[PDB]
This record gives C-alpha cells, structure tokens and sequence, in this order.
C-alpha cells in the first residue's frame, strides 16, 4: 500500500518515544523492590508478572514510527531470555540508556556510524574484563544465594533448588509444574522410568497398592507388534522352565496374545507383564536400544536379521526390580557392564553437541539422565492460580540461574560489576574523536542498571552511585537492607553469563539504532 | 493490537473502581437481611438469586482497567465456591477490605511488598488460632443448626438434611433435584440400584404395579454379547433342574435369545428377566465386578478366559429379592461374605485419594455408597420455577456447609470468629515497620463480615462492633432478632473450614492486587 | 474505471515530486558515511538496511502521478541489481540528476526527443572511455581491496573473501550463509558431495564420529528402484570373492534388499553401503552421469539396454575413500582419465552459456564446480537477528563486486571515474543544438555520485568537486578520512562493469521520462 516516509530528527523522536514507552513499562520491575505489571488477556483473567521478557511482548504501540521503535528494542529481551532464561530487565535498561546517549551525540554532529564502531570495542573490553573479574561457583551455599537472589529474595526456593541440583547429579534435570498443595515439594526419580503403563489390570499382583511388582526379571525387548501367540512360545517355555518373571516391552499385544498372557498369570504357571514401548519413531527404537543397554539385552527387530521365535535367554535383560503402575514403569538396579553404559552416554553427548533446536537438545539430556543421572520435579504450592503462575516463573528464573551460576561462575550483584568494568576501562581510546565519544557512551551507560535498582528503592541514584564509585573491590548497595557492605558476603550473587549476555545483546540493537536516517512504514 | 498503558496511581484507582463496583453488587446478599439479586439472561427469564458467586460471575464491566479489576477479584469468590461451596459473600468482603487498606497504606509511601509479606503473615496465624477454636460438630442437633443457617434460616431444610444424613450414614451421597408437588420430600434407596430396566414387557409377572418380582434368583453376570441361545442352554438347563428363578445382566440380549427367554418364562419351565449392564466403557466392567463382589459370583468374560457355556453354578451370584421396572433394577440383601466387601470399598477409596477431576471421585463416591452404605435424594417442592431454582441453590448450600461442619467443625457464626482471633493477634510483629503496617492491614480487615450483616440490617456497625469486640468468648450479635448473647447457644453455626478458606484467598488475590505498579490492555 | 488525465507541465511536475521523494529517500546511503534505513514489514520486526535496492523496492506513494514517477525510476534500482548485484544507489542518483537537469532544459523549450538523443550520444562515449580506462584486477590484494570496500570498509569481509576465491579457485561457487557464533567462518569442501546420507544406521562402523568409511571401494550406480534382491546377487559375490567395499548409489532401497544388506555387512561378508541418488528428475540422471565420468563406471539404466543382473566389475567405479554421514555424502579421490572430465565440463559449458534463467544457471555453475572446482560456504555471525541480516547484506554485496571486478577490472573509484570520463568527452557534439544541450546535461549529471558522497559526509560537495576537477590521474577524495590523495594507493576501488551499468541503466530511463506530454491514471 501506500507508505509514509519521515527524514532524520522527526524519525528519530519519533523512534526514542516508542523506545521509552516500553522501556519504561519494563523498568518498575528491577531488583528486590520492583512491583509487578498487570497484563490483560483476551481469553481469561489478567496475569500479574514482574518479569520483563512477559511484559516486553505485550507493548505495541497505535502510532506506527514508535511502534517501529518499540518493536526494535523489544528484540533485546526476547534475545536475552532465548540465551540466558534471566537477565531480560537489565538488557532493557541498558539498551535504553545506551540509545539516549547516543542519539544525544548525534545530535551534537558525530557520526554515527564511529559512534558505533567506539561502542563495539568498549563493549568487546568490557567482557573480556567481565570473564577477567568472575570466581568459580560450585558449593552448595553459593547456589542457594544464586537461586534465592533470582527469586526475588525467597530463601525456600534457593535451599529447594540446592537440594534438587545436590541429589540429581551433574547430569540430571530439573523441572517446574503446578502442585496440589499449598508448600513446595521435591520429588526425584532413580533408575529408568517411562510413562506405559501395563497392558491389563489382572495383571495385578498387588491390589493394595494397584501396583505389578516383579522381582529379578527378565526383560524381553521386542521391537515389532505382537498379535500372535505363536511367536512367543520358546521364550515362554524356556522362562517358565527358568522359574523366575518376564517382562514384555513391545510396540503393541493384540487381544490373544494378551488374554493368552493373563490367563497364565493368575494360573500360577509363569509371571508375566506386558507394558508399550515409549515414544514414537526412531526415538522409540533409540529408547528401546538405551533399555537394551541398560539391562543387558538384545533387541528382537526385523531390520536387523532375527526373529522373536528364534530368541533364546541371551537375548533377555535382567533387573532387580520391576515396578510397574497405571501409567509408569520403573527398572531398579538393571545388570548391565559400565563401559557400555559410557560408551552410550558419550555418542549421546556427540549428538547433543550437533543439534540445533532446543527440543532435541532437551530430548537428548533427558536420555543421559535416565540413562546416567536422574530426573528430578518440583510442584510449586500456591492457594489461587494467579499466585501460583506468578511463583511458577520466579521458580523458572531461579533454576536457570543456578544453571548458568554453575556453567560459568559468578560476579558481585546489585550493578556492581558493571561499575567496576567502567571504572577499569578509563583509559580506552578509538582512532578518532567520535570512536573515543562512543566509548564514553557506552561506559556511561554501564550505570544504569544500579541507578534503576536504587530508583525503585525510592532513595537517591546519584547519591548511591557515587558513594559506590567511590569504594574498591565487591563493595556495595545492599537494596534491601538499605546498607553499604560486601556484596559476596551478603551473598548477592550475579552469573557472570546473565550479565555478560545483556550487555552484548543490548549493545548489539543500540548501536544498529543509532545509525538510523530515514523510517518507511505505511500510512494511518 | 495496540495497547493502552497506565502508571502508577492512575491504574490503582481505577482498578480500585472496579472492584468497588464488583463488590458493592456482590456484598448486598450477606447475612440474613440480605437481599435478592435479578441477573438477565439472553435466553430465558431473569433469575433471581443470593449466592455470591453467581452474582460474581455475571459482572463485566465497559472500561477496561475497571474491568481488569473487577475480573482479578471475581477469582476470589470461584475458588471459595470451588474448594467449600459456600462462603463466597465472605471472601469477597474480606478481599475489598483488604484491598482498601493496602491501596491507603501504599498512597502513604510503603513498599507493597513489605506490606504483602505482612499480611501473608497475619493470615498464617489466623489459620492457625481458627484451628485451634474450633470444636467437633457430630451430633444431630448441630448439623441441624448448621443446616438451618446456611439455608438463610429455614427450620425445615435443616431438620430434612439432619434425617437424610442419619439415614444414609457416613459413606454414602445425598443430592438434590426439581420436585413436582409443593413440599420438600426424602427418598432414601437401601441395596443397590442401576439405572437399567428388563429388555421385554412380557416377563412382568405382576401388572398391577408393572413390576418384575423374583425372589431368592441366580445372577448370572454375562461380561459379553449374548445373540445367539446356543452359547446358553447349559445355565438354562441346570436353574431348571434346581427350580428357583435366574436374573442375566449381560451387555445386550439380540432377539433370538430374547425370545426364547421369553416363551419359556410364559410356560412356566423357568423364571428369566433380562436386563443391561450399567455404564460404558470401563466403568461397566467395574460395576459387574461390584454385583459380582455383592452377590458372590463370577463375572463371566473372555478376556479372563472362561466361556459362557462352560459356566457352573459356582459363577451364578444369589440374592433374596430382585425387583425391576421400566427404568431401575434393585437387588436386595445379597448373599456374600464382608471381607469382600470391606476389600473392594477399600480399594476404591485408594484409588479416591489417587483422583484428580470432581467428576471421577464423585462417581467412585457413588460406587462406594452403592456397595457399603446407602443413596438420598431430595425433592425441592415450589409453585413457580424462579421460586424452585432460588430454594435449590438454598438446599445446595446447606448440604454443602454440613459436609464442611462434620469434616472440619464449626465456630461462633455472625463474624465473631475473625473478631476473636484479631483480638488473639494483637501482638504479632515483622521484620521491619511495612510489615508491621501489613499485619495492621489484615487484622482491621478481619472485621469486615461482622460489619456488613449489621450494615444490611439497617443498624450501625461500628456501636455493634465495638459492642461485640467489649465481650469474651461466643458473645455475639443475632442480627435476625437484634439481640446479643452466646453464638452457640442460639445456634448460630459456621464451619470452621468455610471461614479458613475465605481467610486463605481472599488474602492470596489481594496480596498481589496491593503490588501493582502498571497495567497494560486493549485500546477502546 | 474512469480516469485521470494531466497534460504538460502539470504532469512533470508531479512526476518530478514522486522521483524526489524516492532518491531523497534512497540517497542517504550512499559513501562510506550514508546512514541506515528503518523499513516497517507487516510480518515481523523491521529492518534495518543500507542497500539502494531494498529502499527503493518499499517506496509507494499516495497521489497517483507521483506514484508514476516513483514506479518508473525504480526500475533503475531494481536493473541495476539484477545485472551487477552492486551499483544501485549510484544509479538512482544519475537517473535523478539527469531527469532534473532534463526538465529544466525542456522548460527552456528545447525538443526533448532530441535531448534524448544527445544523452544517449555522450552515454555511448562515455562507455567506451570507461573500458580504455581501466586496468586488470588478479592479484589478491586488489581483491581484498574492492571486497573491502564493498563491504563498507570491513577488512576481515575482504580478507575472508580473498581466501575464499584463493583456495576454491577460477571454476568455484562461493555461498553465504547465517551462522552460530560471533566470528565469520569459511568452510570449503573439496570433490564431490551430495546432500543424502546413508538409508540404515546399521552401516555405521565407526561410532565415535557416527560416520560410515570405506577404503578403496567400488561404486555401484544403478538408475533403478531396487526393491528384490534377486536383482542384486553377482555384484555382491563377485566383490565378496574381491574382498574390498562397496558402495550403492540408486533411487532408492526397498526394506528386504536393505535388510539383506544390513544383515550382511555386520557379518563380516561384504561392506556395503546405500544411499540416494541426488537430485529430482533429468537432474538426478545428470549427476549420477557425473559421478560415472569421475569415478570411471558405466550408469546401470533400461534406458540404454542394461541390466542390473548382467553387470561386471567393469560397471563398478572406484575412488580413494568413500565418507557418508547422516546428512551427505563424500567421495575423495576418484579414479577416472582427466579427459574425460574436461570433456565434461566443457559440454557443461556449452549449455551453460546456452541458459536463461539464472537458476539453471547456478545449478550448472555448481555441477561444473563439483566436477572441478570446489564448493566454498561463509557463515556470519551476529549476536543478534537484525545485525546478521544487515552483515549479511553486506557480505552479499562484497561477493558480488568481487566477481565483478575479477571478470571485467578496476577503476578510481569514489565518483572519481565518472568525472575524468566527462573531462575527457569535454568536445563532443551532436547534430543540433538541441542535442547538444541533451550532451552538457548528461556530462554535467555525471558529476552528482561524488557530490552526494561528499555531502553525506558534512562537507561542501562543489568545493571538493573543484578540487578534484582541477587534478589529473586517479587524483581523489577520501572521505572517510577527508584527505585528497590517490585513489588506487589507498585503495579504493571499483570495478568497471558496476559503474558501466549504473550510467547505462540511468540514462536509459531517465532519457524516455524526459518526453513525458501527458499521463493517465484512475481516479482518488
Ligand atoms: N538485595 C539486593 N540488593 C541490591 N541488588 C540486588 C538485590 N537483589 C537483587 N539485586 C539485583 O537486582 C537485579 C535483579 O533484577 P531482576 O528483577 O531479576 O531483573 P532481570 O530480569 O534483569 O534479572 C540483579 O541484577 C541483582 O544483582
Ligand atoms: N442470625 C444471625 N445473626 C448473625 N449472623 C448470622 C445470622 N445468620 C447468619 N449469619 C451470618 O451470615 C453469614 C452468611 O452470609 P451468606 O449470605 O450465607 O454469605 P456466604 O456466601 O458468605 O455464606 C454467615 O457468616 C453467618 O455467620
Ligand atoms: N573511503 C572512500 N572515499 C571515497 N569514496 C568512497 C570511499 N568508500 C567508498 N566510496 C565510494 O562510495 C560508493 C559506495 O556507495 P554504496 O553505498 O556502496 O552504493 P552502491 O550501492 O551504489 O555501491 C562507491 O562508488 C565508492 O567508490
Ligand atoms: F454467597 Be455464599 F455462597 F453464601
Ligand atoms: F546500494 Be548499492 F547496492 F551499493
Ligand atoms: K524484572
Ligand atoms: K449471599
Ligand atoms: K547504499
Ligand atoms: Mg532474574
Ligand atoms: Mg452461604
Ligand atoms: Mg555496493
């Protein structure tokens, strides 16, 4: 259609207003004394949030140059939240400080596109000084401050989060759903568990817990659909003769097959569970080769040259225990040499390293916990379902923190690294004037996120700044308690990658939108 | 689209305005002056009504941050209708009050979340000193007065619930359903009863009421499709040789089968009424299982594998007396041994507590009184259908608030409760002067209930308050008579579980109202 | 529908405003220092661009003529892009300046066919000046120079680019693409690989990689769909008797033959491997035709009257190292006479010089790649969405201009080649003396590229334009360090062909829009 077309300053007031609309609905929600925004939905109730990525994608403005300007630094927080999971609120405050300077210097007749270029290398110095400045976090107590400073100061999560991460290993996972109660609680699962089912309930061994239980099984890993009893015999006979259960993990039994099975169960004459083979496709035929590896079997496929008649107890896996419900099998302390089991995890973490979305790569690392590791849940408690969404993403917030706190380290918090890179990176200069101009900018704008934080305290940003400017080393705002102290003593903690993330991502959109000329958008 | 975005005070006044409309329609209808709400329906007449809830649930409003409010607080009142069925009027009072004073403490410069953290506090001691007042509602008389009030103080309602629930005993259900004559009456069934009736009008042996009579019968449980009479002659023949009748519960009888059944019941060679199995899908098979269970027999399927014409004696249940009619068959005093029945109760109240949705426990709840205990149903009896809906919702009421005061107890009624226990946590501090400030919040706005039914009386409030504040223990207000004296003694009755509930989300939503900074919706 | 019509001067002069309102747009982008355009798109974010072509295929206009004179000077932009790839802000800013400078001299009431005249009389002159201007561009520091300065002053675009060229060769293909990290990468392939892995897992020998080697094997190329194998039997006993792999290339593998393969190679019996043959259609017969003259083996096809059954190992080719992953396949070191292949490749040639689109073109220029050459890719890497978008445009560009100067050479560039070319054509004269104006007004435009360089920088273009008038040679202007000096030392330069059609395409549009009487468009 038709379009409208706007030239320099009118282009870029236009811009800087749609930028500071959304920056400015972000901001309340900064450090332990920000509040929380009330977005409405057009199916349900409204969701109150105090996290800035659910506030960011919301903002769309009626006039159309800023709309233009608010979409263009909303990418700054959807970036950070895709890479970190934390740290999207800062981004945001940055990037707003780093535009209005910057537009404040164009203004005055620089160039923009040295402006830029002295704003890249103060921002590549600043990180390197960042990994420079970082410390190692790997006890226990530096993870519950990191998981309690990411959930707004809640002592109960960061110690949940401590104990989850303690007990599930280093190649577990964790994962967030909605509880039954009103307290938080910890759930971890040992050992393989998928989510089949047995086939029919006179299966039943135990009615008071409605649970099959078999002690020192075997399992039979047949990767093709059984209707037919005949094919079944030997391996039947040869465990009937062994005396001791079958477990039967198979793409499917037919109606005969199965009703062959529960009649023999209740006969005495062999012990006897059939349950599905998880997933669909080639992960199911990789689940069934893990389960394979696991217990110490072979699968009995077609594609490979065998038959299920022609099966022996070579083929057969063994276990401890086999625990099987409504809905979830579980095989406890399965027999199964360890090399085999390395050599397994180890091509998984190849094809970990070769993937490219995200749910493959959480696919895969739920394969090495259930193979390795162990899963881990936790269901928050919470009396209505606002408070319950709302505590579910401070919950979310504080497990990607500890994540990253762990994968990198951590840094003094509250905007204190910042300050102290800035104040590192006195002496850098560019080729030219407006390259030294950009990197003044940028170090200028590396305060923001500490004059915000003591802005929503309802104290005095400059005062503070200046107080803490003036102090060495991990010295400090503590915002809560409204004191100057160590910030690592008082366990305010900061993953130096959150940190790290927001200042590339915020840097990377400013600089584009300074160099900005002319706007073409269509008409009213 | 794009979005409208307010700031600050702006946003909490009129998000206050609209809770204040949603209130203001909701808080007339409490105590017992309140009065009658007529809500217009787009198909249909007006119903007139005085449940909170669907008063609540009505209410939209044209602005659209006023409407964020008012569709914010109506969760209060869903989830307390959810969770107790009563007490919605309550919580809605109690969220108002509380949102009232948090807003005025916050214009005064407090840190909302201090204040929340506050009022989180004073309720955990609420609930705990509401806990520690109460005392056990068991006998008859007291379920009588709980009854009596929560039907806006009709005598007969409660004496009719007080019989019902004496008749049918501690496992079994009662509901309530549109009468046809203009008095409440109560039908109470003994024994078991599904809701199937005989496949053929000539097996009536007894036409003066239409009804089928067998006395001392075989059951036979068919798990299967009988069509064909072949697969039966053998069960035909041996109830022949013993001389006494023969009930079939199968899936469906075709018309051969039927037939024959039927030309021999004329010639007096056997006694045979046929009739279908109860439910679809899995539930059916196990209500044959319970008939089986009940009746001491064998459920005769091919799953389990055994054939219908190999069947015995031995898998043929027993009764004493079969009665069937045009739509339900009742079976009555079947012989089996207890511990069967003791078993299978206990079964299913496991898999009770294992159950997520209402609708799936209340049918295992039906199951369990259909086996142990008995069924009640209750007619309502009115001239009109406006009349008959608003006594319904009345009689729903009262039998929700008994169930809640025979599983939890009861408490001084009136709003004394809340009083008490404010008066109790006189002492109670936090960590610093906001939090103090919030628990003030919630002890003042403990007050609220008691204040309204004087209000809708025509009385004043606050002499009436300050009156019942001067006294100890049950001292109270009868607000039907306007005399004070001892709550318990004149039978002013309120679960302690209604008033916790209200307690525990009215405090949850406001909370989180109380902290907000920004709220973004939808241009006009 | 119905119309409107406008005559003379009128309709110039609204036609003038449309292609004002366009250059003025695309024309902030031009020299080292343009700026960035804001274009608004209906599905997504903006984008940010500093390409001539981009902004001027957005542009549309509200009036009617306007929107004539904006449509018609965008056929520039958009020819100038398809020929060179580069060059088209340059071009707007001819076009523009002869059209203003066209107009001008028809309101003086000259005849505007014979204007037409002259302008094309001195584009022809200056087109042959410009090809005895120029000089050979084959060492690889001018290409690291011309891809430097494409690329908007990026020196790591031009050295990158010049290694590229370096190690892929004259017969190469070059190709960009987005990357993963934050640093520009360049991967080159060598021989011949196809986009198909292999059909079964269970080929792979080599675990830790996921890869299927094989040593010196033989190559089966069969242009049929094996499904039985039947078919397949004397190759395979007669490799099992040669004891070295073998390697299927087909249309595809049915279950059986692959089962019968697969049971096989974990036997220890053959090495076999199976993949598909690439490509769809007459495509797919040209490679494998390929792939038999580089491997020396003969196509198995009906076509041609043979059979899959009758072949010898003389069908078989053979390589060196044969390389399958998930994804592609690798063949290294081929055995096959060299005459051949440059018959090939030759053949090639020929139909590709006798080609129309350019889609079959680069699928030629590919296969004669695969064939002799190599396949080289370039991954850029951004932190962000929007910058990778903008560096790789720009990335494009350099690519573009460097193949450009490769096959036609370099001149001074930064406006300064134009300008001596219209020095040089100081004498020419036409038949009237309105062709003779038409020939002032086209070597007075050829003036305007370096005049709005020079104002895009804040400096004064007529004083520099004298300055740079009054030298001689590759005297010139560096306006990203406003320095005069010479332009091949410092480097910057342009190729021939770029700036040979900008003039070209220029003048051709702008001479028909010169003749303009009347235009008809509908109606508002
Ligand atoms: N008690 C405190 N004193 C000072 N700074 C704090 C305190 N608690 C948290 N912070 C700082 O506030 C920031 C938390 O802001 P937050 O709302 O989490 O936004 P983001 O989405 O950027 O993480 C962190 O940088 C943290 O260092
Ligand atoms: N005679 C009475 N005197 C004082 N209070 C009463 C009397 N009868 C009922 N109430 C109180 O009125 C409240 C009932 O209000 P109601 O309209 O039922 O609202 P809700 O939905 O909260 O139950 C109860 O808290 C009860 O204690
Ligand atoms: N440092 C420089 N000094 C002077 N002229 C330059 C310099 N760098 C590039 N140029 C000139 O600027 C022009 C580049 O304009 P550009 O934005 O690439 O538009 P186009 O799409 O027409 O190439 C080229 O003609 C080049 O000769
Ligand atoms: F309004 Be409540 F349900 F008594
Ligand atoms: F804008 Be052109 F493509 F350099
Ligand atoms: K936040
Ligand atoms: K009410
Ligand atoms: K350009
Ligand atoms: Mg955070
Ligand atoms: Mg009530
Ligand atoms: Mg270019």
């Amino acid at each position: 259609a038709a379009k409208d077309v706007k030239f320099g300053n009118d282009a870029r007031v236009k811009m800087l207003r749609g930028v500071n609309v959304l920056a400015d609905a972000v901001k309340v929600t900064l450090g332990p004394k920000g509040r929380n925004v009330v977005l409405d939905k057009s199916f349900g109730a409204p969701t109150i949030t105090k996290d800035g990525v659910s506030v960011a994608r919301e903002i769309e403005l009626e006039d159309k140059f800023e709309n233009m300007g608010a979409q263009m630094v909303k990418e700054v927080a959807s970036k950070a939240n895709d890479a970190a999971g934390d740290g999207t609120t800062t981004a945001t405050v940055l990037a707003q400080a780093i535009i209005t300077e910057g537009l404040k210097a164009v203004a005055a007749g620089m160039n923009p596109m040295d402006l830029k270029r002295g704003i890249d290398k103060a921002v590549t110095a600043a990180v390197e000084e960042l990994k420079a400045l970082s410390v190692p976090c790997s006890d226990s107590k530096a993870i519950a401050q990191v998981g309690t400073i990411s959930a707004n100061s809640d002592e109960t999560v960061g110690k949940l989060i401590a104990e989850a991460m303690d007990k599930v290993g280093k190649e577990g996972v964790i994962t967030v759903e909605d509880g039954t109660g009103l307290q938080d609680e910890l759930d971890v699962v040992e050992g393989m568990q998928f989510d089949r089912g047995y086939l029919s309930p006179y299966f039943i061994n135990k009615p008071e817990t409605g649970a099959v239980e078999l002690e020192s099984p075997f399992i039979l890993l047949a990767d093709k659909k059984i209707s037919n009893i005949r094919e079944m015999l030997p391996v039947l006979e040869a465990v009937a003769k062994a005396g001791k259960p079958l477990l039967i993990i198979a793409e499917d039994v037919e109606g005969e097959a199965l009703a062959t099975l529960v009649v023999n169960t209740m006969r005495g004459i062999v012990k006897v569970a059939a349950v599905k083979a998880p997933g669909f496709g080639d992960r199911r035929k990789a689940m069934l080769q893990d389960i394979a590896t696991l217990t110490g079997g072979t699968v009995i496929s077609e594609e490979i040259g065998m038959e299920l008649e022609k099966a022996t107890l070579e083929d057969l896996g063994q276990a401890k225990r086999v625990v099987i419900n409504k809905d979830t099998t579980t095989i406890i302390d399965g027999v199964g040499e360890e090399a085999a089991i390395q050599g397994r995890v180890a091509q998984i973490r190849q094809q970990i390293e070769e993937a490219t979305s995200d749910y493959d790569r959480e696919k895969l690392q739920e394969r090495v916990a259930k193979l390795a590791g162990g899963v881990a849940v936790i269901k928050v408690g919470a009396a209505t379902e606002v408070e319950m969404k709302e505590k579910k993403a401070r919950v979310e917030d504080a497990l990607h923190a500890t994540r990253a706190a762990v994968e990198e380290g951590v840094v003094a918090g509250g905007g204190v690294a910042l300050i102290r890179v800035a104040s590192k990176l006195a002496d850098l200069r560019g080729q030219n004037e407006d390259q030294n101009v950009g990197i003044k900018v940028a170090l200028r704008a590396m305060e923001a996120p500490l004059r915000q934080i003591v802005l929503n305290c309802g104290e005095e940003p400059s005062v503070v700044a200046n107080t803490v400017k003036g102090g060495d080393g991990n010295y400090g705002y503590n915002a809560a308690t409204e004191e100057y102290g160590n910030m690592i003593d008082m366990g305010i903690l900061d993953p130096t990658k959150v940190t790290r993330s927001a200042l590339q991502y915020a840097a990377s959109v400013a600089g584009l939108m300074i160099t900005t000329e002319c706007m073409v958008t269509d008409l009213p």
